[PDB]
Order: C-alpha cells, then sequence, then structure tokens
C-alpha cells in the first residue's frame, strides 16, 4: 500500500555516512523523530527497516512470521563470541542446546542461590563508598560496572574480578571495550573487509587472545577448586540436554563464558547509572524510594524475601528501562514474504531493527508524558499494551538474565538509597556513551553517608 520513508542519501554510499558519528543510535533516533514510525536504512550490502511504534513492532514480536536476526553488530562480535546464546541463529544446533542447560539457572529460585553472592558485592561497593573523604566523590557508571562485573564473575563462574581493588580498569574491560568499540565501528566503514582496517583486524584479534587468556584462566581456576558450585560453568560443563542427550563442546563452552562475561555486567551497569540519573533529577521519586528502602530493609543486610518486597524500586528501574533501555536495539528477519502494518510488503528474511527508546516514547500507549520520569506508570502492570515496552527483548530469544539483572539492581539500588544520602554536585547535564549498548557518560555525584552499619 505505502511506500518506506528513508533518510538523506549520498550516491553509492546510500545511508551509511549518516551514522558517522560516537552517538549512532541516538541519530537513529532523530531520524525516527522525523521520518516517524518505520524507515529503510540502506548501507552498501545491507538495508534494514527500523520500527518505533508499538502497532508495527506488535506484529514484529509475533514468532510465527519472524525470528531473531544477527543485526550487522552481532555478526561482527561473532568473531569472539562465536555461537554463544546471543549471536547465534535459533536454527544453529548450540542455542537450542545451549538453551535448555542454561535456563535452569536463572529461574526465580536459582536467584535464591545467587543472593548471598550478589550481597558479597553489594556491601564491598557500599563500604568503598562510606570509605571516601569529603570532597572525594564517586564517578557512577564506572562504579556500576565493577560491581555488575564483579557479580556476573563471582555467581557465574566464581571468579573474584576484585574490582574494587582496582582503581586502574581491568586488563579484561580494557580489551573487552576496544573489541567492543572495533565493532561499533566496523559498522561504519562502506567496505569493511579491505586493509587499512588490518592494523584494526590485528588489535582486535590482539584482544580476543586477551579474553581467551582470562576464559582460559576462570576454566584453570575451576580446576584448582575442591569444585562444588551450582554455578553456571559448572552447568554447562557437566551439563546434558533434555531435548538431545549430549553435554555441550567445550570450544562452545569458550563462547558463552565470554557472552556471559560480557552480557552480564554491560546491560546492568547502565540501567544502574540511569535509575541513579534519574533519582537525582527527581527528588521526589528519591524520597520515596528513600522512604521503601528504610522501610523494608530492616536487617543488616538483605535477604531474598526482602529484595522481591521492594516494589517501588522495581518501578523505578522499569522506568529507567523505559527511557534508556540499556540494550536499546535488535533485529528480526520475515520467517516469510508478509505485510507489516497491512501497510509494508516484506519479503523472507528480510530484517527489520526495533528501535526500543522510540517505541519506549510512543504517546499513542504511554501518554502525552513521555519524556517525563514517572514510575506511577508501573503500578497497574497489566496497563502495558503487548509489546509497548521491551528492555529485555522477545519471545523465546530474550535476555536469559531477566530476573538476574533485576534481581541484582533492585538490591543495588535498594542499599544505596537506605546508605546515602545524594548530591548532584555538578549539575549533570546527561551525556550518553554508546559501545553497544548505551550509559551515562561522566556522571558523577556526592554521597553523604547516613551513618547506617552493615
Ligand atoms: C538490565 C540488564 C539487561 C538488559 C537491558 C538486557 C537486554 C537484552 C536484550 C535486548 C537481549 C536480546 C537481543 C536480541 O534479540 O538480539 C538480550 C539477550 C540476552 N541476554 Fe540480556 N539483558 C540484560 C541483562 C542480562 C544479564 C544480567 C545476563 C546474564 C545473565 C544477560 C544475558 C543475555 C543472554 C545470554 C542473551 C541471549 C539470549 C538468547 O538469544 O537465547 N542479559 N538481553
Amino acid at each position: 500500500i505505502k511506500e518506506m520513508p528513508q533518510p538523506k542519501t549520498f550516491g553509492e554510499l546510500k545511508n551509511l555516512p549518516l551514522l558517522n558519528t560516537d552517538k549512532p543510535v541516538q541519530a537513529l533516533m532523530k531520524i525516527a523523530d522525523e521520518l516517524g514510525e518505520i524507515f529503510k536504512f540502506e548501507a552498501p550490502g545491507r538495508v534494514t527497516r527500523y520500527l518505533s511504534s508499538q502497532r508495527l513492532i506488535k506484529e514484529a514480536c509475533d514468532e510465527s512470521r519472524f525470528d531473531k536476526n544477527l543485526s550487522q553488530a552481532l555478526k561482527f562480535a561473532r568473531d569472539f563470541a562465536g555461537d554463544g546464546l546471543v549471536t547465534s541463529w535459533t536454527h544453529e544446533k548450540n542455542w537450542k542446546k545451549a538453551h535448555n542447560i542454561l535456563l535452569p539457572s536463572f529461574s526465580q529460585q536459582a536467584m535464591k542461590g545467587y543472593h548471598a553472592m550478589m550481597v558479597d558485592i553489594a556491601v564491598q561497593l557500599v563500604q568503598k563508598w562510606e570509605r571516601l573523604n569529603a570532597d572525594e566523590h564517586i564517578e557512577v557508571s564506572e562504579d556500576m560496572t565493577r560491581l555488575t562485573l564483579d557479580t556476573i564473575g563471582l555467581c557465574g563462574f566464581n571468579y573474584r574480578f576484585n574490582s574494587f581493588y582496582r582503581d586502574q580498569p581491568h586488563p579484561f574491560i580494557i580489551s573487552m571495550v576496544r573489541a567492543l568499540d572495533e565493532v561499533m565501528n566496523k559498522l561504519q566503514r562502506a567496505n569493511p573487509d579491505d586493509p587499512a582496517y588490518d592494523e584494526n583486524k590485528r588489535q582486535f584479534q590482539e584482544d580476543i587472545k586477551v579474553m581467551n587468556d582470562l576464559v582460559d584462566k576462570i576454566i584453570a581456576d575451576r580446576k584448582a577448586r575442591g569444585e562444588q558450585s551450582d554455578d553456571l560453568l559448572t552447568q554447562m560443563l557437566n551439563g546434558k540436554d533434555p531435548e538431545t542427550g549430549e553435554p555441550l563442546d567445550d570450544g562452545n563452552i569458550r563462547y558463552q563464558i565470554i557472552t556471559f562475561l560480557i552480557a552480564g555486567h554491560e546491560a546492568t551497569s547502565g540501567l544502574l547509572s540511569f535509575a541513579l540519573y534519574f533519582l537525582v533529577k527527581n527528588p521526589h521519586v528519591l524520597q520515596k524510594v528513600a522512604e521503601e528502602a528504610a522501610r523494608v530493609l530492616v536487617d543488616p543486610v538483605p535477604s531474598y524475601k526482602q529484595v522481591k518486597q521492594l516494589k517501588y524500586v522495581g518501578m523505578v528501574l522499569n522506568e529507567a528501562l523505559r527511557l534508556w533501555p540499556t540494550a536499546p536495539a535488535f533485529s528480526l528477519y520475515a520467517k516469510e514474504d508478509t505485510v507489516l502494518g497491512g501497510e509494508y510488503p516484506l519479503e523472507k528474511g528480510d530484517e527489520v531493527m526495533v528501535l526500543i527508546p522510540q517505541l519506549h516514547r510512543d504517546k499513542t500507549v504511554w501518554g502525552d508524558d513521555v519524556e517525563e520520569f514517572r514510575p506511577e506508570r508501573f503500578e497497574n502492570p497489566s496497563a502495558i499494551p503487548q509489546h509497548a515496552f521491551k528492555p529485555f527483548g522477545n519471545g523465546q530469544r530474550a535476555s536469559i538474565g531477566q530476573q538476574f539483572a533485576l534481581h541484582e539492581a533492585t538490591l543495588v539500588l535498594g542499599m544505596m538509597l537506605k546508605h546515602f544520602d545524594f548530591e548532584d554536585h555538578t549539575n549533570y547535564e546527561l551525556d550518553i556513551k554508546e559501545t553497544l549498548t548505551l550509559k551515562p557518560k561522566g556522571f558523577v555525584v556526592k554521597a553523604k553517608s547516613k551513618k547506617i552499619p552493615l
């Protein structure tokens, strides 16, 4: 019925140079603001459409019709993350395998086990902060990465990164980032396969080794342990497939460790920053949360029962996830020829790309008060129409990490607010940094301790 809009083009460079910025996802957000609920984005060799309406995304999330696609980002990350859970097709052997063997360690009862371990890390950060001098401050995104990377480490593989013991960032993180930059960077390189890009290839290739250096070291610390863990490394190593009958390959085992080491802390870092960013800008909300935290968290350290009982802290996080989904995009492909919206024709295997932040700012569904931070939006959570809100993605290919991140971050956001008054001491104008995921760049706060003992 209708042709699909398309932003400015540059001859054979098609759209590519529109996203020649350090802030792509946000440029994509502007174009979606100019062009509307869907638009064609062509780059040499790839074409993909970006959806922003709950109308369209509604259909796209329908699995009978669309399956998960590897966006050009994931097809590049396959270089280090192989065919782990995140970067593999539903149709590959190791997905459904990996899926059944690992899903168990993510039930809200596996949570129960992970709690003490989360607390371990949560106290480490709380103490880091009680121990700062006046005139010292808190570099927020840096600290959250410390925490969330210590947790996926300690819980996932029983491995202390001892992130707090360090003021120079961790030898694994450094490389991880260059990697997750070379990825974010090959994208905007029209012919990504020739050199000049051989200096970069080698830089990439020298980071993969460094990661695998650590993956090798983690396999080795499990060996010299009086191994006991229920932890997901144990699961991977010894588990078998109900569906199939076999255990996972060793090369696949490596890929998943990297996958869980990256996905594990990356997304949940941002969401905390963003959460805490919003609390310092919306001090009414802050005092509401302050209140809940002190009322519920009565024992010196929180028990699992208590964290599930932080109902409003859950809403603030969802609302932070609403405005700034830290994993802001996912792709899907036309299983069959079809017509999205009764309006837009697509052919088999045509790629489309849910643009979460714009889906999360869709008036016909949320209200006209979209840019505003109001958690109360989450009270009757029946309210959200089907597929209005998707920080965690869709159907069978959604974040297996949902319960976990959310438990984690509830617990941590819980404790900070029990323990500290906060001051945006510089009047931080928001600066979103984009690796694959989003997070506040240079967010800094002071923290007046409320002298409550742990
Ligand atoms: C609040 C934090 C998190 C956010 C916002 C988030 C977001 C997402 C999104 C959007 C996807 C789907 C991408 C796609 O369809 O291509 C995904 C998948 C995935 N996430 Fe998360 N995630 C979070 C936390 C975690 C955590 C803590 C873990 C580790 C336990 C994790 C592990 C994974 C894995 C393994 C997948 C691939 C699942 C599959 O395809 O079978 N995530 N996540």
